[PDB]
């Protein structure tokens, strides 16, 4: 859904694509407009959390569906903040789905296809090369990272309840990848329904359509090109 | 293969039996002289490590498959130590079976039956009610009895692989480390061979059980039982 | 504004008064209605914070314009908590009316008529008696206590731009939130407008008091007083 | 009451005047001498405080009235040390004046001649862009400074009452500005009289007389040129 | 030179004499008044400290040679500090007697005339029972108690130049300033002249030592006995 | 016993001798093939640590007696770890030859011929130009190094009781010197002779003896050249 095409040793160009991929491969699908979409929520993301001094990878925009982002020696970490039970951490935990944690929850990943992404902890972070400085670092920011996505699409009527981030090495720790309902979970906070990926991994509805609402709901308006 | 009788408020006996249990209840035999083997294996461990100022429940010995203990306040909580990459952690870090760790990894379980036992961190134990506190004191009481245990093992020829530890907290607000030290809940292999002197050989039919459990009574106490 | 009423050792009455006061008392009014809606918005705030786990003074209502609160060993303190530029952090920062901080800010006031509430720092504060422990919990649970009020009222467009805290000790030397949540020691701006819905409307002659409680009332219970 | 005047990209020159004024230049006068002692007492101070290993910007002297100067990054801080009670400290503490401080107090100002140097925190001294570990290093030499001048002082009658530094970062935090009865309180020890810079502020006697005395006290002769 | 006189569970009469030792009992004589002066100048001490909260183990005086002191449980250790470089520093570090230490030196030494006090470090103090808490708390007293003594001493022209200190554990387990402060256990140099006025005098026959211990108390009182 | 053979900025020959000195010279021998044995078991060493991330001054073998080792900015320490009560820990601590400790205990000696190595603490430390930080990182190598070299040699029936490290700086703090036993103490776990240079320190048998012995015993095979 991404496809990363290098210009030089500085940057490079992040292409935003309209093939939805579910379950490694095995569940694929096609959305005009979700390529857009995806890059120009991860632009308004990222320029708003660069107001509140958050270091991002997002240098500018090269048309509509691409990006372009600083080059970064990269974590092979997926970390994934969490404010509402749901997916993964109902087999973590006895708590039902919806259920809002009194505080935010931080996992962490080891990036790695093969092994499907598995959970670790510091001791296995240290062994793959990341020190527990870094590490100490890199939740912190997610945290602040998450409190103002948090807050942001709370006073919209849209509940994070939880999404994955990705960080790297400026020759300083920067937030990279990008931020985007493929990446996050949103509900409407009235209804509880998904306006993100789930609609599509689980045949919920119409995923253009739930992507349309966040990007309405954020910049007021509906989708161009 | 444990069943906890209550006597009163500040103690329990723990009786080992000859049951043995392998993959949630699918997989079952019985082996005359494992609780015994075990019940002394517990017996041992946990006076060596009380030698080193380690509190353990551990009170004293009735009969030779029963042990009293004290009783606690448990943490839902099972501990893994590894020194040696083997079983799960093939399946979080990109290493073989056998590789030698440069530290020794402790991994926090969720004890809890119905969702199998799954991998919890510092936040979600939190959620559980464990402070950050006591999982540091956890941690550093598990990782001193690692070294305590691994550097004994292996003048005798046997690698701790890797342990499981249960942890309580007594009517002082100690930290006390609890449930048993045995075969069943360690990883031994010979540091010749790397044949497994634990509950492996049952687990996946490499042997006989009997025989490497005495194998590792015969080693520590240096007499045939 | 405010009348402590003792009871017996554990607990009194905090009594909310029509009586309205700035500037030391050089500008002095009444607005019927002042003192039940702000013992009643108090109530809610501090069953709010109570709800995660922020210790209050709060012990229940004793009709409509009387709280029975704990007794305390009180901190001689006025503590400050900004999101937003407003008021005397003009005087402070090269900063316009209006911006928003990138992270809140707490200011540490002694509380004391006659040097008209100063302005000290952990220095000051250790003279009078508050150790750096003390201090360091009580800006925690101010932060801790900024962002549950400032996330609950941003939901319905009111901005938490600054508001005020007191403490004290309990009798088993825990730290308790005390004296009051009300518009008469926050700043409520409405979202869309900036207007102020607070005591800055009487302060300034901005408009109708009872109108801008009210308003603060009828947004967070739903119903009109 | 000093000039800067750049050399080159490392150093420059300050240059000590004659002229001394007071709240904000609605009072001035002309001291015959002033300038020439104060940069004297500058080198006396900035060199007894390198012997101590204590890092400043001073270089060398050029001529009576001018030194030369490391040329610096500069902190928008003036940073005031208080051992006894007096000034402005009264307004913020219930303290007589003369009253001597059992810690001695640090408080930071940001240098900013229109908001007439206000007060801040080191929530305050973040937004201005000097994080908590600069902010900490800071108070710790400006602590270490306030021992070396006060033992040295106090051996010669004189009382440190207070005084205010500035700081600076090298391409290392590094002391900054002067240290002379300008930018410090003196008290003699026996009498109590100043002799420093409030003698011409509130006309309690002959300005040049007490720096002079300062002068002979600590070299022990006469002031030349 | 002390004798310790017990009288119950809580207090105990200290006993200075006039006898003098040097060198493990091989220099001996004995000087009419050493025990008076030596009484006389620890009550001093031991109140200029409770002055600024230092916990001493003085209760009060019983005649002019016996002090009333609290009884401890005594800390075996003799824990030095140091501001000049004399003594035995000199075999430990390249600097000339009567160096200026930019910071003072706490040693500690194991207390036991068996081994003649040897040096210990936090590790053979652990060993010793002693934790890295207390430690810490006894080096920050040492320091805290080294800073009164020496400004008090250094306006009276009097060098601090090194002292030796012993603490105890009172019943609610704080940590207590105990023995003896005076020229026996402290080193004293003229500021002008450098000469003792310490044991030192006795020790290497350099003058008159009641001639130098009746100085110390001049100096100080500013009365002749 | 080792002379330093300067290459280049970056990197140096060590070469070990057969020249054998105790009591500062005025003992003296000659071995045949103990500076082969020594190169030979410190590079057998240096690799084990550097195994598991140790960082060491070892490049590669120049010959039987000769190593290539990186140049350092060295610390003039050295750093001793022990294990076992033995030598001069016994002037120190009430303890007999042979008792086991319950933790390692890190001794740091200025490293000074003249002073003849005198013990010192943090604070000679910082004298002597070594910052809190890097002392508690060398420690923390120090006992590292010695959990690995303890485990290692206790599975070969020989006891780690106590040893020497020097360390330096790269241009990151690099252990340095050598490893061998002339500068660890060596015991045969059974019988508890020594097989360490304090055979000829103290005639109490065949010293090239000894160190084949670890050489044998480590290796699996006799000495060659």
């Amino acid at each position: 859904a991404k496809k990363m095409i290098p210009i030089d040793d500085d940057k490079l160009i992040m292409e935003f694509k309209d093939d939805a991929t579910a379950f490694d491969g095995t569940k694929k699908a096609r959305f005009k407009g979700k390529g857009w979409l995806n890059a120009q929520l991860s632009v308004i993301f990222f320029k708003l959390l660069e107001e509140h001094g958050i270091k991002t990878h997002f240098i500018g925009v090269a048309g509509g569906n691409r990006l372009i982002v600083e080059k970064l020696d990269m974590y092979p970490l997926e970390v994934v903040v969490r404010n509402v039970v749901a997916g993964s951490l109902k087999k973590r935990l006895p708590l039902p789905e919806g259920y809002e944690l009194p505080e935010p929850i931080v996992e962490l990943y080891y990036k790695n296809d093969e092994l499907h992404d598995p959970m670790i902890n510091y001791y296995h972070a240290k062994v793959l090369g990341i020190s527990l400085d870094e590490i100490k670092k890199i939740e912190e920011i997610a945290l602040k990272v998450n409190e103002i996505l948090k807050d942001y699409l709370a006073k919209k009527g849209i509940i994070l309840v939880d999404f994955k981030l990705e960080f790297g090495k400026d020759k300083d720790i920067v937030l990279a990848d990008e931020i985007s309902p493929d990446t996050c979970r949103f509900w409407d906070a009235k209804t509880k329904r998904s306006l993100d990926k789930d609609v599509f991994r689980f045949d919920k509805g119409d995923l253009i359509e739930a992507y349309k609402e966040i990007y309405e709901r954020i910049t007021g308006e509906k989708p161009e090109f």
